[PDB]
């Protein structure tokens, strides 16, 4: 004869510590769903949708933390009715943390821009954070996570992006335990595209900064780099913020302004290429040295003409490579020196 309806929920009655990273759902068997309601302690209805066939019902909005939810469902069929009531307690985070993703949604960036996810708290379970971040690419390319510090994680392929590539980032950290009770405050989703290949190279042996667009030299800039005592580091740099004019306070980098190697002046047409202070800026006071000798604290001294041209034609994510200098190699965890870490080490990751 007719069979008694059966109900199924994605939560268990009496569950404590239920994660809010997924929807709560009720499914019916041997019948249809006649009524479903979910409420918090205070009694406010939690939004939900029922499938046209009446078999599946799921929550249509996020669920809060430290909540006591009550789910009431009724199934009807030819073989009778069934009513269930459930109550579960959602997660109680010891602390929350909001993610911050760059580059911004819709941007077009150079072939060296890595996907960056920054949290405003230290992350204790890095693997949980890597698992909660989805990275889609078209054309699909291999990539890998690597942490610069306890709070920011990066993702890039082995070699520079092939132009025209779409990148989609889905940081689905809400409802996910990130260690020691650290849960996500919200989710984020950005998308960006890779633009022209723009690789600029600065050779200390020639003291010249050459900008190449799509493999073709388009500009040759005489420059003066870091002097022997405060030299520019060799390696690959990624282009960051661009300023029509920027006040260079030495204290920003921990070096006191009232010091031999300190400084507090205002320069024009500055393109940041290092968190540690390396720039490409306008330096009128060194035109004579530019192209011959080094007389700076680390940034590439360029004429106002060329500096502005650099400002106008170089976008976030383009590459600046420095070679044959007397200084060392840019640290891989600088924040813009990601490509200076060997691919094997980067791929391996440091999730611990
Ligand atoms: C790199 C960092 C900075 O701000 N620099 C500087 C510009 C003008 C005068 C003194 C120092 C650099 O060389």
């Amino acid at each position: 004869d007719l069979l008694v309806p059966k109900l199924t929920a994605s939560v268990t009655d009496g569950a404590v510590g239920v994660t809010v990273d997924a929807p709560v759902s009720v499914t019916a068997a041997d019948g249809v769903l006649a009524a479903v309601t979910m409420v918090n302690d205070n009694g406010r209805p939690v939004a939900g949708r029922l499938s046209p066939d009446g078999l599946r019902w799921s929550t249509t909005e996020q669920l809060g933390y430290n909540r006591r939810y009550t789910l009431n469902a009724t199934a009807l069929g030819l073989g009778g009715a069934a009513t269930r009531q459930l109550t579960f307690q959602t997660s109680s985070p010891a602390h929350l943390t909001m993610p911050y993703v760059m580059p911004g949604d819709g941007e077009v960036v150079g072939v060296g821009e890595p996907v960056a996810i920054r949290f405003d708290e230290n992350i204790a379970d890095r693997g949980a954070a890597e698992k909660a971040i989805k990275i889609t690419t078209n054309p699909p390319v291999e990539g890998a996570f690597y942490w610069l510090n306890n709070r920011e994680v990066r993702w890039r392929p082995e070699h520079f992006w092939k132009p025209g590539t779409a990148v989609d980032v889905a940081v689905n950290t809400y409802g996910v335990d990130l260690g020691e009770g650290m849960f996500g405050e919200d989710n984020v989703q950005t998308h960006f595209t890779i633009g022209d290949e723009v690789i600029a190279t600065a050779d200390d042996n020639t003291k010249i900064l050459t900008v190449r667009v799509n493999g073709e030299v388009v500009k040759s800039m005489p420059t003066s780099m870091g002097k022997d005592s405060t030299p520019t580091a060799n390696g690959i740099y990624i282009v960051g913020s661009r300023y029509k004019h920027i006040i260079m306070d030495s204290s920003t980098y921990g070096v006191p302004v009232n010091s031999p190697n300190g400084y507090r002046t205002d320069v024009d047409w500055a393109t940041q290429i290092s968190y540690s202070g390396v720039f490409v800026h306008s330096a009128p006071w060194s035109v004579g040295a530019q192209g011959h000798t080094n007389t700076s604290h680390g940034c590439l001294n360029v004429s106002p003409s060329n500096a502005q041209w650099f400002y106008d034609h170089v976008k976030r994510g383009d590459i600046v490579e420095v070679v044959n200098t007397v200084g060392g190699t840019l640290p891989g965890i600088d924040g813009l020196g990601d490509w200076n870490i060997p691919w094997d080490q980067w791929r391996a990751g440091n999730a611990k």
